[PDB]
């Protein structure tokens, strides 16, 4: 879209009217509407989005996750686009750059950045207000009563829109290192792939000859399998109840699979994992990527006491917003870390991830996650924001299809 | 020892778990027991003193002992090798030893990692028995019948003589021959746990900020470590003002009485308010046993960068603890810790050298209320003075100013 004389763009975006509480439909809350996107201020990028792709956390967001008051909103944190314009103070970006902009920036000067061992930057942390720091939004719409109304972001931006505004301290560019990378690949690099790959590579720090357990092989868990295989793990144990995704995981380098719904009475997933290791010692690295609170506990219990790290990537709407651990196993060697975006720092680590993503085996793995067809640039599960709300609502139901690993939302021509 | 090498001595027997509504008198008694001679690589140890870890009181309440009663209590204590099994190496009769929960085989992938004491080969003896299902301890009951006593784990310390697998023992007498017994006793658990949690596990550096949740003997040992390592800020959280003041005397910079916070202010929010930009602490130590403080310690840590070290224990519903999910995902970093990650061969010799330094010794003396002239501690009971004196001492564990009760077992 071309801006009007005041620099405002009118474009399609996916609006969430309110939380979809249990028993409510997508139809109750989700609608494609025309929105107005204000021009970028200060160090902001306004970004022509190519595609978004559906993270389970996007579905949690529809259900009200981390948004007690921040409706109506434009959804989405997983996506890729092209810089269309920039605020006047912007440095180190140009119009035409291809960017992703995940939740955490990297100031490189706080004690967290300088530690070398985390991406939880003190200066560019999660924008939980879902607003600009002055309480405004670059997004608005004209409702049925003709009134101009504010739309919240997801966090520091929204990706389910033809045009997004994001603070450039959260952006990192793809076009210098990977000018030929297709859009849906760039989209999963913004969250799902970075998360599973980085949880294994950076956070669990998997070494050649390590044993790895992965609880949940959706897009995040399969990304973890691809990393564990690249890093020459001796053993890659995948746990899930979805036989399709367990089989995909086995095709991309998992060595052992466990269907948690088919375990003998009184055999826990952690016991099943331990049974596959020498003297039932457990795994060198335990990844949770399910959102199932039970699996966070089972992941902790699967890890070799003291030596191994359990990396929790999963998210969900839990009773009292709490998770639980078996205390005796926890005290006697538990080691559990929260992980966002795989610990992949947007300046220090993302460039090497992007170079890795171009290696043939890693690309084949991304193609499999996406069911990508390079001839048509279409993914197996794809919906286009220009095709209207009914198509989108059907696609959101089909996220639960057994063979839907990653739904893609096409936003603009490629 | 009799004709068969069996020692008859006093020990503190727990008959059954002390469940809520029961008294110490219901379950705790000083009795004469028989201690068999050591076999294989065992040490039989003349105990000098035990000292009361909060986990000793949890044991009385049934902690980790669903079936392992009756037992001799105790895992914190120090003694002198009286005899050894025929296969023992690297120990002599007369050596002063402690024998904590975890050994250090030095060859398993956990030992070889260099970053944990959770040895795969010498782990916790949860059976509370010898590997053949027998015990070195027994007693003659009122029926005149000979009956087995369980250990605590690999041994019991609340006895004049104990037997332990020498793969769990480490000697005090070469590095610290003049160390008083109660100091050796707290080195075996409380002081190693608090000091190690800060020094080894949280790896506190000069200029770091530290929060310690619970300033009993473990948390005060953590204060001593944080001071020794030149932490910029040492924040202590407790309900007990006497122990908070003691922590401040031994190096703490800021104290918070959790029971005097406004209802809407959490312990983690109070700790973060003491830190620049409410960023929280570089190292967060839980040493309370209060499940709430395990969650608050996790939340007080700088997101991602900092480590929360959980040392606390308790009897929790369904044996489960909980964490606030959003704060956990966005940077939580929590580890279970046993004995301060202090490995009995690689780390304990260094800890023991540290204990001999005047400031650290002064801190151990303050924990103990130790009088060097009388070798008496502020709170001390002798096993030879009878069950009623012990039952009153066990009640006095809860006294405001009781940091560490010592159970004297033999002349020093
Ligand atoms: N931490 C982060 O930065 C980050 C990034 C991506 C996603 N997430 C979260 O991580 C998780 C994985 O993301 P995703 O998009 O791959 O999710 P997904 O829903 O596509 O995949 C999760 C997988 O876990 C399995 N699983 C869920 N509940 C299960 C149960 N009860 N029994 C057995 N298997 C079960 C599912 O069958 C599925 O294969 C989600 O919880 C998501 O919200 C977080
Ligand atoms: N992990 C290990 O190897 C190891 C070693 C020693 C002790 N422990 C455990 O660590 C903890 C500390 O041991 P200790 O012997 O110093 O215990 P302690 O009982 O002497 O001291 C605990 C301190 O925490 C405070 N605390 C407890 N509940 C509180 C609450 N509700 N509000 C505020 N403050 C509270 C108490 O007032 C006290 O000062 C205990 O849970 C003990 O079982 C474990
Ligand atoms: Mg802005
Ligand atoms: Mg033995
Ligand atoms: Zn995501
Ligand atoms: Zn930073
Ligand atoms: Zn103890
Ligand atoms: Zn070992």
């Amino acid at each position: 879209a071309k801006p009007d004389k005041n620099g405002v763009i009118t474009c399609k975006a996916i609006m969430l009217k309110e939380a979809k509480l249990p028993g409510m439909s997508y139809a109750d809350t989700v609608q494609i509407i025309d929105i107005q996107v204000d021009p970028p201020q200060n160090v902001e990028l306004r970004v022509k989005m190519l595609c978004a792709s559906v993270c389970r956390t996007d579905i949690l967001t529809i259900e009200g996750f981390m948004a007690p008051t921040q409706f109506p909103k434009i959804n989405g944190h997983e996506g890729v686009g092209i810089i269309e314009s920039m605020g006047p103070d912007t440095k180190n970006f140009k119009v035409g750059d291809v960017i992703v902009a995940p939740t955490l920036g990297e100031c490189q000067t706080c004690s967290s950045c300088r530690s070398g061992r985390t991406n939880f930057c003190q200066n560019y942390g999660a924008n939980e207000s879902a607003l600009e720091p002055d309480g405004t939004s670059r997004f608005s719409y004209i409702d049925s009563d003709g009134k101009k109304k504010l739309l919240y972001y997801k966090l520091g931006c929204s990706t389910w829109t033809q045009y997004m505004v994001v603070d450039s301290n959260y952006a990192t560019k793809l076009n210098e290192i990977a000018p030929e990378l297709p859009p849906p690949h760039g989209s999963i690099l913004s969250c799902a792939f970075a998360t599973g790959y980085g949880a294994v590579w950076l956070d669990a720090a998997v070494q050649e000859g390590d044993s790895v357990a992965i609880f949940g092989v959706g897009s995040v868990g399969i990304s973890a399998v691809i990393a564990a295989k690249e890093l020459k793990a001796k053993q890659i144990i995948v746990v899930d109840r979805n036989e399709y995704k367990l089989k995909m995981a086995m095709e991309l380098g998992a060595t052992h699979c466990i269907n948690s719904e088919k375990l003998p009475e009184g055999v826990t997933p952690s016991q099943a994992v331990r049974k596959l290791t020498p003297k039932e010692v457990g795994v060198d690295a335990s990844i949770e990527s399910s959102g199932y609170d039970v699996f966070m506990n089972e992941a902790m219990k699967a890890a070799i006491h003291g030596k191994a790290k359990t990396v929790i990537t999963g998210e969900g709407i839990y009773e009292n917003d709490r998770i639980f651990f078996d205390f005796k196993d926890f005290l006697f060697g538990g080691n559990v870390v929260g992980n966002v975006t795989g610990r992949v720092r947007i300046h220090s680590d993302f460039p090497g991830l992007l170079r890795k993503a171009q290696e043939p085996v890693i690309r084949a793995g991304m193609d499999k996650i996406l069911g990508y067809d390079a001839a048509t640039m279409k993914c197996k599960y794809e919906v286009d924001i220009r095709e209207g709300t009914p198509a989108l609502l059907k696609a959101l139901e089909e996220v639960e299809n057994v063979d839907c690993v990653k739904l893609v939302i096409k936003l603009n021509d490629y």
